[PDB]
């Protein structure tokens, strides 16, 4: 079993490029993909409040996710690693790093100490990273389609920045400027690399 | 009139949290910024983005690269805020690259010295704090075998190199609170003086 994780920022593709990934490694794998908190009933009860949130609080929408999060951990991603399935997830902690901690300004250590709480020290075997420039990133919001959401998007991405330094362990970053078809090839082989030794 | 400050130390040395404090105490007085390569400097971004993208690509290259999108940082936002006559707070410098580089990963000091001898030309710190903590100190901050022995090599070569113009060593041992304050009266000592 192997529990990877995906992260990126708006416009990194990993919608498209996680989906993707997922179906070419179902030829070969006992693997599922799950969207957090995908599909859970107290996890998805949980997130409804913060998505119905009236300007609420970074803190308890922060504690909330984490919450949400650990629902959908403890209710079907362990149980899948544990039928030696290989999982792989949207996001996980180190997007509520990049978002709360760095961005919007909670702190990364922190929310590290939220989410630890939450996961009880499962960290994912790998995390891929789609490494997309603030620039590229703009332009893949605004094709598919103010100056806050800008600064906004280019703070994600500096969050992510200062994360992934220091934890190579796990992170493997892909090239996220490039065409999609290609973005999704190097994530393939970073995730079967991994699978493979 | 103007200070290029760098601040050097393994993981585990506090130096984060010293950097950002010591900012926010000296903004006060002094016309301070705060940076660490490649500092959101674009070509310096670019550089460095290509050795993240590495699968196994050797260690030299990766060295080489390190030194350029430094020159970009140093000429394109640390020489022009020197020239202004900025406080430059800078977070690692050419004794990182030595320790982790030169001795760590086995390059070879006096070869990664001659590199960035290349490319920072003859401009070096002012003063230069390295956050002296011990390994199991450092350690424990922190929290596998290779990286504790990584870690301890860091240290290693960081106690090669410091063997006393621009050097300063503040305990980092002590808890970080008194960290924060012995790297600031030893910086404000310099810029008073």
């Amino acid at each position: 079993s192997a529990f990877i994780t995906f992260e990126g920022p708006e416009g990194s593709g990993k919608t498209t490029v996680i989906n993707e990934v997922y179906h070419r490694l179902v030829k070969d794998y006992d693997v599922i993909m799950t969207r957090e908190p995908g599909g859970v009933p107290t996890g998805e009860e949980i997130r409804k409040i913060v998505l119905e949130g009236n300007d609420m609080d970074i803190r308890t929408e922060a504690m909330l996710f984490a919450a949400s999060r650990r629902e959908h951990l403890v209710l079907k991603v362990i149980p899948a690693l544990k039928e030696g399935k290989v999982v792989l997830c949207d996001r996980y902690i180190d997007s509520s790093l990049a978002y709360q901690g760095y961005a919007r300004g909670i702190g990364v250590e922190e929310v590290r100490a939220l989410n630890e709480f939450a996961i009880n020290g499962l960290y994912p075997d790998l995390t891929i990273y789609l490494n997309v420039s603030a620039e590229v990133g703009r332009e893949r919001i605004i094709k598919n389609s103010d100056q806050e959401d800008l600064k906004f998007h280019e703070k994600v991405i500096e969050g992510y920045q200062e994360i992934i330094h220091n934890e190579s362990q796990r992170f493997k970053s892909v090239n996220a400027d490039q065409p999609l078809e290609n973005v999704v090839e190097d994530t393939y082989q970073t995730i079967i690399k991994y699978l493979e030794k």
